[PDB]
């Protein structure tokens, strides 16, 4: 049959978006766990956005990996409607950028391994993410990655792929195409990767400044500088990826796919076909 909101019991809130919240829910009966994302239909109908949340529950339901969130029921209330995700226990990349400055090497090689894995499968599917960045990119309880908040994500056809686009990320992570001219493809997501390598390793993002505008202003002129203390062969990775040109990073369709880019020297020890079952380096 199907569930109601009393079959759950609500915990402490995960994320917080405008128009929704990520709880932490108990299923009664069960006892399992799960992240639910509740969205008032007020503010949704108020803003004529009913295509654009029924979008992001269909590509939820095409996810089936290791290292992406899954949905596994849908319910409706009064005022609420409910998506039941898996909830990835110990939260946010983010978090622990923070708590030890930045990562070394060892982690930062497996964890940008798993988010370039991810990407792969994603891309394989048409699908582009569009917000990519550590706050999206959660951590289970075995430490393995976790994608998700899939609001923004697009399925790609070959006429899409290329100056339409409806949504602007993050602005520390968006790529310079999107800025200038409204086209969001595959690449766009690979610009987003190499911010966030470059975030792992030198423990902030590229493109800083006092306002978004300023921002902007640096992603579309390239204005970014590596510290001295950075490994060299993620910063060649990096190099190869914030090009402006989005024909010419690493990674997409023009530059030869996935194959290259998990070909960088930087991934010379990898073995891409079982991350998924491999422990996790301790984050020190
Ligand atoms: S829980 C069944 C999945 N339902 C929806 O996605 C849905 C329906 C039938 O009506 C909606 C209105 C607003 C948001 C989501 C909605
Ligand atoms: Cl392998």
């Amino acid at each position: 049959r199907k569930k109601r909101p009393e079959d759950f019991k609500f915990g402490k809130i995960l994320g917080e978006g405008s128009f929704s919240t990520v709880v932490l829910a108990r299923e009664l009966a069960t006892s399992r766990e799960y992240a639910i994302k509740i969205l008032e239909k007020r503010h949704i109908i108020k803003e004529n956005k009913v295509p654009y949340v029924t979008r992001e529950r269909d590509v939820m339901s095409r996810l089936d990996h290791p290292f992406f969130v899954k949905l596994y029921f849908c319910f409706q209330d009064d005022e609420k409607l409910y998506f039941g995700l898996s909830y990835a226990k110990n939260g946010e990349l983010l978090k622990y950028i923070r708590k030890i400055g930045s990562f070394d090497e060892t982690c930062t090689r497996f964890y940008t391994a798993e988010i370039v894995s991810a990407l792969e499968y994603l891309h394989g599917k048409g699908i582009i993410h569009r917000d990519l960045k550590p706050e999206n990119i959660l951590l289970n309880e075995d430490m393995h990655i976790q994608i998700t908040d899939f609001g923004t994500a697009k399925v790609l056809s070959p006429e899409s792929k290329q100056r339409a686009n409806s949504f602007v990320g993050t602005a520390q992570y968006v790529s310079p195409e999107l800025l200038t001219e409204k086209s969001a493809c595959k690449s766009s997501d690979l610009w987003a990767l190499g911010c966030i390598i470059y975030q792992l390793v030198a423990g902030l993002p590229p493109f800083r400044a006092g306002n978004e505008y300023l921002i902007f202003q640096k992603i579309i002129k390239l204005e970014y500088d590596f510290p001295e203390k950075f490994f060299p062969k993620a910063r060649d990775l990096v190099e190869k990826l914030l090009v402006l040109d989005a024909t010419k990073r690493l990674g997409c369709e023009e530059m030869e796919g996935y194959g290259p880019l998990k070909a960088h020297p930087f991934f010379e020890s990898v073995t891409w076909e079982n991350l998924h079952q491999q422990t996790p380096p301790k984050l020190t």
